[PDB]
């Protein structure tokens, strides 16, 4: 298992970040894969794939995904000017993250309807430090832990509706988990 931090691993960006609060732990594997343990975690997010994205890459998953409580499984990344943290949730576990937001519309791509959301942190820590910023979603009907994200189509659909993005950042498949339990191993490419 390895430590929190960013960096390269068998060809592929990887970030694995944590709250230290124990109760997860995170390994890269061969090509794109990656797995992720924990019991009992904080705040935590990991996963693989490129720095910086693009925005129409077309990105595949596939593996398992077995949370226990609050965890989401996602296309997740940054871009920056404007600053943005953006989700294209495949699957996640308790807790839907759009659950109170304002939904800003659908999008079909890829075998299902996704419905998009913004929402805003205040003074929360950020890839330029702490800072005030907006989140986008695009939260899929269908779960599944396997697939296809055509970005572009959600990344069009978000600009139709308003939600501007910047120059890219990282762009990854990523387990989040807020204090909970689970496993997964997914590989990206």
């Amino acid at each position: 298992t390895i430590q929190p931090g960013t960096g390269y691993n068998n060809g592929y960006f990887y970030s694995y970040w944590n709250d230290g609060h124990g109760g997860v732990t995170y390994t890269n594997g061969p090509g794109g894969q990656f797995s992720v343990n924990w019991s009992n975690s904080g705040n935590f997010v990991g996963g693989k794939g490129w720095q910086p994205g693009t925005k129409n890459k077309v990105i595949n998953f596939s593996g398992s995904y077995n949370p226990n409580g609050n965890s989401y499984l996602s296309v997740y990344g940054w871009s920056r000017n404007p600053l943005i943290e953006y989700y294209i949730v495949e699957n996640f576990g308790t807790y839907n993250p759009s659950t109170g937001a304002t939904k800003l519309g659908e999008v079909t791509s890829d075998g299902s309807v996704y419905d998009i959301y913004r929402t805003q942190r205040v003074n929360q820590p950020s890839i330029i430090g702490t800072a005030t910023f907006y989140q986008y979603w695009s939260v899929r009907r269908n779960h599944r832990s396997s697939g296809s994200v055509n970005t572009a189509n959600h990344f069009n659909a978000w600009a139709q509706q308003g939600l501007t993005l910047g120059t890219m950042d990282y762009q990854i498949v990523a387990v989040q988990g807020y204090f909970s339990s689970g496993s997964a191993s997914i590989t990206v490419s």
